[PDB]
């Protein structure tokens, strides 16, 4: 069902944005200072846009293991979207 | 039908490019000064290319709510393209 | 058939790389000075990687209509790949 | 089978990361100094993120044929991922 996936992604996004605001908020305030800043940056990361050279590398220079957070977040959001976008398309057929 | 979608995308792109030229044109002339400049930049945004670090963040530094314009535009264009490209391929089957 | 598409793309890529070496080679030598340089840069453009902020905008500052070359090239290569990648996957099923 | 592909991708990624640490590690330590650094950078390359303007062009300025390594790696990982993500979804049908 498509309703489960959009909700699943919404929940994952709030937990990750809390976790990111918590973990990296003090050291990276512009990208992770708020829940709302983090939601936006995690969205950018989901679009694969400058995620490594722009966000994750400058973070790993302070939090060398930040990659265990962001890579799986990516693999998770990316997968869920394809199952989601295909979900709506196929469901009407 | 596939014909509905390509027209839909053209309409959405002109409304958004008018809206973007109107909203951000005076403060960001190189990216939004004309209809034609905006068409091109909104296209870039559709390709997810440097959209956050290159366009939307520098805009939000002047228009902090610019994210309510660009994120939905993205989620919309990205969705319609996948439905369109799949649409034609299946249409021949 | 999948054999037609891989060849079609190969031909389009040589014509476009000749045309790009011809049109922009003198004014943008590092990206378009050779056939082989252009093949590589057009490939980057096909991957949507920094294509606008990195290549096409600096070019349009010299060739303002360069967008009539690169945007359709993009829409063409992007479409042909999806039909191609789906082609092999479905063909074995 | 979907199990074959995830293992295939892991093997390809370790061979490429050994090869990249070996080939480019001494001249590009931040991106290729370790197995683990290379795993991360090769992953970034798989996401098409700043791979040309950020990694491959600065490398080709030292290793002009670095393109015979990275382009095929890309065409390979990108292909296997699409076959993998589609693989699981269809597998449940
Ligand atoms: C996926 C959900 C994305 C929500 C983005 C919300 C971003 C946001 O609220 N801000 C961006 C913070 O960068 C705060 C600004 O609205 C200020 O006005
Ligand atoms: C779906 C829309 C796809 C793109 C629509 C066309 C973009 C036209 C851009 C444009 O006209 N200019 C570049 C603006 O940067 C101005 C000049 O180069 C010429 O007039
Ligand atoms: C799609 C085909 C891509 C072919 C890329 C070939 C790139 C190339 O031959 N060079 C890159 C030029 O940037 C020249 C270098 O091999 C020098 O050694
Ligand atoms: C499919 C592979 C997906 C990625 C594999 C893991 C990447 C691990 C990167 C890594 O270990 N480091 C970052 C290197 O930049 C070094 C430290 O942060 C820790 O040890
Ligand atoms: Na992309
Ligand atoms: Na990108
Ligand atoms: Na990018």
């Amino acid at each position: 069902g498509v309703g489960s996936v959009a909700a699943l992604l919404t929940v994952v996004f709030y937990i990750a944005a809390v976790m990111a605001t918590n973990l990296y908020g003090a050291t990276f305030p512009e990208w992770f200072g708020d829940l709302s800043k983090s939601l936006y940056t995690l969205f950018q990361v989901m679009t694969l846009e400058s995620w490594s050279m722009g966000i994750v590398r400058p973070v790993m220079n302070v939090h060398p293991n930040a990659w265990v957070f962001f890579i799986p977040f990516i693999m998770l959001t990316t997968f869920t979207v394809l199952n989601l976008f295909i979900g709506i398309i196929v469901d009407a057929m």
